[PDB]
């Protein structure tokens, strides 16, 4: 078999299930595929340029979580698809000596809702295509953060930013800060219960244990749900970019899923 190498640059990244249902899927498709992936996590230096680590790895594809997917995107030689609009990459292949970015997050999101406005907590490349995502499906937008990071961004989508938090019921409340990561709250509690009392949905990105966010949405009895569908079907759609297209994301995903 010819080896093909991939992986997931974050920092951190020890945390990651991407290795894990990749590499199921890279095992059941080589026959179709006709080479063997194998995918492995990559702490990246804060300091390192994303493409130089990917050509100097040798990599034939890989994926970018927090916190390099805007710089994913400011380093790829060619964009493509509804990524060309989010300002993130979060899913990198190699195309005929070109570095090739995607962003599979918007798709990811979208596919693991099973909803009129939304507040959006935070402004990093997650925020970003959750915002994109959200502006396409007609609903109403409001950004919430910390400061005036990416705001041009949010404004030109046609998003409502705020840096205090706005006196307004949501159905989508949308935790895409990296504060449950550090296993904190990304909002004042009482502002937060105010929301939740409101609202119809508290949806954290983060995965695979019970964030002080999803926390609090339960003890108040909001519905609320973390990231994990959300996970399993970006990795299916970068799957799907992996496999050049031979694999549909609904295949990887039925493997991935019961993986994990």
């Amino acid at each position: 078999m010819k080896l093909k190498s991939f992986g997931v640059f974050g920092n951190p990244i020890k945390h990651s299930k991407s290795p894990l249902i990749h590499n199921a899927c890279f095992l059941t498709f080589q026959k179709e595929l006709r080479f063997l992936g194998h995918y492995h996590p990559i702490l990246l230096p804060l300091e390192s340029h994303i493409k130089s680590e990917f050509l100097h790895l040798g990599l034939s594809g890989a994926n970018v979580t927090l916190p390099f997917k805007e710089r994913a995107f400011q380093v790829c030689d060619k964009i493509k698809g509804i990524a060309l609009e989010c300002g993130a990459v979060n899913t990198l292949v190699l195309e005929n000596d070109e570095l090739v970015g995607y962003n599979t997050d918007a798709l990811g999101f979208y596919l693991s809702l099973k909803y009129q406005n939304a507040l959006i907590l935070g402004a990093g490349g997650s925020a970003k295509a959750l915002a994109c995502e959200l502006k396409k499906q007609g609903l109403q937008v409001s950004v919430l953060n910390r400061s005036s990071r990416g705001l041009d961004f949010f404004q030109r989508l046609g998003c409502d930013c705020f840096m205090e938090p706005p006196k307004s019921a949501f159905d989508l409340i949308i935790n895409a800060t990296s504060a449950s990561l550090h296993n904190e709250l990304p909002l004042n509690k009482e502002v937060l219960k105010g929301y939740f009392k409101e609202g119809k949905l508290a949806y954290d990105l983060a995965y695979g244990f019970l964030t002080p966010f999803l926390s609090l949405a339960k003890e108040l009895k909001t519905p609320f749900q973390d990231g994990k569908d959300m996970l399993i079907y970006n990795a299916a759609l970068s799957f799907e970019k992996f496999s050049a297209s031979q694999i549909p994301y609904s295949k990887a995903f039925e493997v991935m899923r019961s993986v994990f």
